């Protein structure tokens, strides 16, 4: 049940990403969160400004059909206020010719309850870039 | 915070030492038996337990035929309460290739730690970049 | 009644192929277990569970399919699996007729008297 | 649920270990004489019987991992297991390598004993 | 013998006529409904029936087929096998004249006094 | 009918036995001296006689041939055509196990009570 | 020598110019009905008769050069001419181009009139 | 006597092929007109005249040759030309059996009662 | 460690002047005889400020980020700062893109104000 | 005055380059601050701190080579600090005796610490060592 | 010798002018009808007479759609008596390509001349390098 | 003295480069000896003499460009002759607005003839004009 | 007959080349002869030193079987003391594996009788290099 | 045209000193502050003679040929010579090979002797 709560809070963050809602993303993330991701070219980025840039400049891709599947998530619980979730993300989309395609990425996300709310403190993403 | 994170840095440094020595014994002692791992060698999959990494300790990292050198760069540590932590850093690896030339590889490493029974256990790792 | 039951499975599978050919996702849903699994090229080597992954291809997709000689295994009164080669004739963007081959395994389980599709494994090229 | 799922995982592990041992007589005991197979070695064809696979048992430092198996139970005497197989090996040049294949295996419990009746593999030819 | 091989050349030339004209009906009348085929379009599989070939009749002009020196095996009065190289002259996309070579085996069986095409095997280029 | 197709499967399996053993003599005894052949080794040409195939008997081990689901056409009592996919398991240069697929048509004619191989057509990989 | 060599050069020039005109009825008049041909368009086969070549007369800014022809005279009614043919043409992009082929043509004087009975061409498919 | 004369030309040509197979350049010289000509891959698109060019290949050169169905034209009592496909089975450096195809035209002229080889045109691959 | 905050601030000002195309604020902060190694200069050592003008005049939103800077304080008049710079920009289609470069900047204190005397940049232009 | 300092910095730096060309890690460690940082191609875009990373290349790297320091610019900052920038051009002979030339751009920062000149930071771009 | 070679240079320059103008009339007047030519367009063959080059005058060099420029570089002249000469030089050609960009091509040219009936005739050319 | 001459040569040469960047062949011909010679990539390893060859490029060559003359060295030889060597670095924008840089090494020889400075020879290697 | 003399003098030069006899080559060539050839990279070389270098440094290739054929030479006569000859040269040789190969070059050679002896004054060679 | 023979001879001496590896005769003929553009220097302008030492010390028969030189006489103290240089050498297998370069050399007359003040070479190293 506690694992299912981690799945729900993590899926709420994934919803905020799919809807491009940076306010939902910002409140849901510790303002000191760090990130490894292909867009950062092997560097650890801190704060939310780096990710704000990607939220505000992907409007060319709205209305383009995409669907994201989270595959068999694995959750480590570490007390009552700490959790880590790992899963394969699969993205179905359409290329230029309209042909459906698929991309895979692996995601680790670390969650921490601060002040009674689950906070997103670290993400690690490998595989196909989100852009 | 100023010294608790030093505890996470030292523990993670002992783990990196074990990997560099090919010391699977110390590795197993520092890792939780149900730990998970994303890494290039796993071809995009999530591997559970320590049997997958045992292969690399046995057949490769137990061959000190060439001196190698790892390097942890600028560790960033998150602290989730008193029992849990997460450390993220860049790892640089110097080695000798097939022809004896010094070369360098980069990895990005996330490692998650849980203090269970008064001992830090490695519960999850995510590595990107160079396969070792 | 082994041959009767194999004919039964051939027909149940053909009805599933019909719902796919007609792009009929509702019928496809009625015939598949809600927790079915699938290996297929579109899944990039991963096992996908459920039906949400497959809807994308009913929605965003001059063709003829040839089902070669199927092989059926019966595993008790309420279980079978069928394997066959599928040859697809289609025309690409340039109007050129082309052929693609796939190999398919489908696993069927009769739950409460109704045959349910619970696992598929397709190898070859992505579906056209 | 878990009880029958674990018995299917066991018998599939036994098949996999018989394969890694190159132990064809064990494999033959675990396989129905009329089993079928889709596999890369078969070049898109469905091969029947066990003779085709004897070539690979007779002509062979590895570790095989069976990731998160999914088991469908269909009555008392039928199961389908699906899993990603990771193979850790060492090439000629000694460089360690990994390969991935996806395996569907169908098992029929006959008179008490589980028998391997159909397999579908995609990915690495091994 | 020397007279019957001409009848096989004729029935086979009528079949190639029906192909070149895109006349699936005449083609079907010359083919047994259970005829099998190896051909590049079937990707190494043996295809049975006429549904598979109907796709290329329904979706296919300056075309000329040249049957080169057929070899006929006579196996009694009710069976023949003919083997020949076929050169196809066509205009490609940009109108350039091109040629493609295929090798064809065609087996014929006389059922109720009429020759029926029971099996083909074609190597080379797809149509 | 249902009994005769087994005889064709048998004589054809004996021919493949002679091939796999490298036994040109048994192979020759099953082949009409005027048998023709389309095969990748002949580069699109029809070859007549057995001299051409003798080269591959005289210059060619862990080999296994798998005949997949043959289709037999019976055209009377003295003629048959069999078509099958053959998978060949071999060890290449570096000892690695490899497989190759070919598609084969073989026509048989019963002359004086004995089946003779009169025509073959093979597609796919060279031997 | 030179007298019969010039008559063979003339009749071969007439064939070449009938080809460049796309004039199949002239070409047909100059060719024996049972002539044979090796040519790149035939993909290594020997084609017989004139039907095969009709496709290229019916589906066609060029200049053809016949370099230093070698003529073998074999009695009164037989000659073999061999020559390099250079074709000057303009591609689609308008860029001028040249192509080379080597041609053997065999002529038989029948009842007074020279007839083209065999040709062998290698090089450029044209 | 057209068929008799074609058999005559087939035999004369076969004797020339024999001198080539045996690497017998002296016999080859006896059968070729001193001013014979040749188009062949080894000549790089040029017409070579005489026999000095061909000696190099008799001197610096597990094989079987298959002569497919020849076509003979008769051009009077002392002249013919023969055309045929030649298939060569050989083994490369790695011991692998291989096949090559050539197309050959040969022109024969009976001078003073003896058949002389006066022109050849070979297309395909260089001689192995 | 207290002068390190001062060096971070001065260099952050230079970064902002660069991200704004503010060539006059840039020149105010630079020694007139400053040197530069940079990809845009190929393998040349560039002296002065004329060469840098072209990039202020010719190059919508662009974010230049300093990652974990390292500062060397040398006495009281001299500092060296080294860091990875991450540049987020839009390509031709308006797609977010990221470039990395490694930057070394050397600073000299004159009459209470820091002046930029030498830079070395490698990686992306 | 300042011309004396520029010749002092060029001498200290050519001493460093000589210890580089020798594989003499002993004098290199002497002339370098233990907390020096480094940008270099071998570091793959990362800033490396300390001398362990460089010791690996010194120990595991052993034809006639020639390094010419081209157009050095020295920036003097007070009397306890200098920065030298130059193009290192390396002539050598590869496998086969064919002359080859490589180039790298080098920035070296020096801090006169405890009276001795110390190497606190380097930035190297262009050709790697090997 | 000092002025006779100037005669060979001028005559050869008139020939190059004719080629640049697409003036086949002047070209034919300056060339011997039995002249021979090695050149890249001839694919390694020797062409005899002027019909081969007529094709390039008609279809290409008669299209002044783009200005071009030839250049004779450092002519070297041999004199074989009073009636024969041979001139060898490098030829540079500037032109506009498919996209309108100025480009350059190099040829090496040998041209042989025979004074027949009080007029210099071009009897043989050999060109290497760029095809025009 | 000789410093006045070096600034004179730099000015005359930057005038030439300005006429180059303008496509102003008029002033170019003015500032150049009619018998000047040229090595340049467009000449394919040949020495070209005169100005016709260069006029083709001036007439048939027309985004914001920027040329910076780097580290000029002037050699003065008496008072009627000088030689200037420098690296011309060209910043420009290609198709798509992406900044690009090209480099060429240039040697220019000047002869004060009839009191006016004349361009008698150039050697250009590296990046061509187009 | 005069054309046949040009063929003989030109074949004597070709013999001197095939035998590596630079003395026969040197006396047979005007010391001011010029040459276009692939070895000169598009330049006209003058004198005989350039060609001496190739004579003296090809000993690695002696005993390697080669044969040279001159194809249908075309000769222009220009008076009693001038001539020009053009022909295709075909070279049969063996590669590393012993496999026979062929190379083609086109040759123009200009001859001039000085002091009663045919002198070689200019050569132009295109196609496969002699080295 | 009479000083042109003098320039040809002096430059021919420099060529011979180069072909002999005679670095002292070379230095005798060169201004100590001579400049050089050359492929071996990549895109750098090289000053002095230290850089040229490596090629005299490290580089059997080699023939350096001057092709149709062009000489510019400037007054009475200054000359420029430009020419294609053809270099015949042996490769690793002893096979004759040819390289081309284009060379510009600038000469200054001091006290009756010519000194080499600047060279530009393009093409082959
Ligand atoms: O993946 C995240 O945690 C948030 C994130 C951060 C970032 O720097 C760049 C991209 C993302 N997300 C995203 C993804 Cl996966 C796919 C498409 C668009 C976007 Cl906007
Ligand atoms: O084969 C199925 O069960 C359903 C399925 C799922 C899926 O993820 C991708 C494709 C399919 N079928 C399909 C096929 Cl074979 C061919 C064409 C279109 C479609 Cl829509
Ligand atoms: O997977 C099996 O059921 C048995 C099987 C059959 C077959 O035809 C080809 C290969 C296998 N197994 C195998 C594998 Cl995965 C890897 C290495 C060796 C072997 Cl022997
Ligand atoms: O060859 C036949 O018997 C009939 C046949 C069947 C088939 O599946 C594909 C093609 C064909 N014929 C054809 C050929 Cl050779 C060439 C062009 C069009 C056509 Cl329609
Ligand atoms: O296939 C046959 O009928 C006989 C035949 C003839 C021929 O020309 C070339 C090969 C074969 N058989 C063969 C095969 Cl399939 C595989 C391996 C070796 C051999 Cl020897
Ligand atoms: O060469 C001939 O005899 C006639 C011939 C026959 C043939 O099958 C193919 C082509 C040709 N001639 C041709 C040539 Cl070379 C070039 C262009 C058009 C034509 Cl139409
Ligand atoms: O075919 C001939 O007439 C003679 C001839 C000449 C020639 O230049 C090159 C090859 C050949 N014959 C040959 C052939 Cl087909 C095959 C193998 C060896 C030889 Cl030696
Ligand atoms: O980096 C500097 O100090 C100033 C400088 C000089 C120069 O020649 C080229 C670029 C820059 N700056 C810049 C950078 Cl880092 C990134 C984007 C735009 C600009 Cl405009
Ligand atoms: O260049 C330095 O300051 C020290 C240094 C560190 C390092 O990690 C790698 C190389 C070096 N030097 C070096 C150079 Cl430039 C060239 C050849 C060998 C060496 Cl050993
Ligand atoms: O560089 C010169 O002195 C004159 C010259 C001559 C020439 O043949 C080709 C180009 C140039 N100059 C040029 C340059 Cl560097 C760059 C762009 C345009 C031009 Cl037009
Ligand atoms: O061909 C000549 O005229 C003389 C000549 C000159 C030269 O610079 C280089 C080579 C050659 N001859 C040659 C030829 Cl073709 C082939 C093999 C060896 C030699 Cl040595
Ligand atoms: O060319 C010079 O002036 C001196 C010079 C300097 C230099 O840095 C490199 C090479 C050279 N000369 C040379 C040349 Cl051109 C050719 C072969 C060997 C040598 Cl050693
Ligand atoms: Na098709
Ligand atoms: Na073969």
């Amino acid at each position: 049940v506690r694992k299912q709560e981690i799945i729900k809070v993590n899926q709420q963050l994934i919803e905020a990403i799919s809807n491009g809602d940076f306010e939902s993303y910002t409140k849901m993330c510790d303002p000191g969160m760090t990130a490894f991701e292909p867009e950062a070219l092997g560097n650890l980025v801190e704060g939310l400004d780096f990710h704000r840039f990607y939220f505000e400049n992907l409007w060319s891709r709205n209305s383009k059909p995409v669907h994201n599947t989270m595959l068999n998530p694995h959750i480590h619980l570490m007390g009552d206020e700490s959790a880590c979730i790992a899963y394969i993300r699969i993205t179905q989309y359409l290329d230029a010719g309209g042909i459906p395609r698929t991309a895979q990425s692996e995601e680790t996300r670390v969650w921490h309850r601060r002040d009674g709310k689950w906070q997103h403190v670290h993400m690690h993403r490998s595989g196909a870039p989100s852009v």
